[PDB]
């Protein structure tokens, strides 16, 4: 399940709860990051420690309003029932994918070339997950990955040369001219 | 067309020039934000001024590498052909939309009621465009509007709220308990 930085989820725990007592824990990729007893207050730990944008919804389902990239993982919750024929097992488990679509940057040049020499262009994005890359070349032509490369300047190279990067997240590009 | 904050546009001048000297003009929302005589250099103006993410590609066609919301509006070219025989015309007009997903913030209280007491919450979003908003109760039912009231708190009321934002170009919700 995705969303985008800042926006909210809320994991549900549906182990079927039957008893008047009981202890909830919430894990992520197999570490506590919250622990509830019935009738207490729910304490936050590990990667949901200082976090003030987390909160424990009806006593069962773990939300955090404010998602970073740093909370994706695999969440599910364990309930344990305390007393008489108490019993004990995992909610769902689910996989949360925070993404940042890309926004592309360029490092490099000359873009003014002289005849017979060289220029370098590395195409970058901020991105999540990271992106793939690609340059587009004036005569149409696709290169595959974030480096494009002129050895030999000539009036054959001059034109409008376009960078595209997805990460499957959303899709940016950027064109930029070489000239002589 | 619509793209994220921080992606690039790239606009197309698509008027046939024929002459060896012309003038190109790109206009948004009617007013001319850059301007360039064949040979000598663009100049960029009026909300494209100061801008260092702006390029002029080709010797035609306007990119800005770093949208902002503040960018959205109709752009077109403006094309005038110097000399004999010189024509002059309008390329197609482009209506760019600069996107921002629904984040939730939530405002009011109180979120534990006295029997009898009363409560208000209005749910916001950072978005563009503004998003729309409805209120879940904890019947299912959907609430429209960012305002959510209870008036005399009975044991029936207590319960998950959820307020939904949805601007067209994404969703976001966040869910508060409201207890005695």
């Amino acid at each position: 399940v995705s969303h985008q930085q800042g926006q909210s989820h809320l994991f549900e725990c549906d182990y079927p709860i039957s008893a008047d007592t009981y202890v909830i824990n919430w894990y992520k990729d197999g570490t506590s990051v919250m622990n509830y007893l019935s009738g207490g207050e729910p304490a936050f730990t590990e990667d949901l420690d200082d976090r003030t944008d987390v909160q424990f919804v009806n006593n069962r389902n773990l939300e955090i309003t404010n998602l970073r990239v740093s909370d994706e993982g695999e969440y599910y919750c364990s309930v344990i029932e305390i007393g008489a024929g108490g019993q004990s097992g995992d909610g769902t488990r689910y996989q949360l994918v925070v993404f940042v679509p890309p926004t592309i940057t360029l490092m490099g040049g000359p873009y003014e070339v002289e005849v017979g020499e060289m220029m370098m262009s590395t195409c970058r994005a901020n991105s999540h997950p990271p992106s793939n890359f690609t340059w587009t070349l004036p005569n149409g032509n696709v290169t595959q990955g974030a480096v494009l490369e002129i050895t030999n300047m000539t009036q054959a190279e001059i034109g409008t040369y376009m960078c595209t990067a997805d990460n499957g997240y959303g899709t940016d590009y950027e064109s930029v001219d070489i000239t002589m």
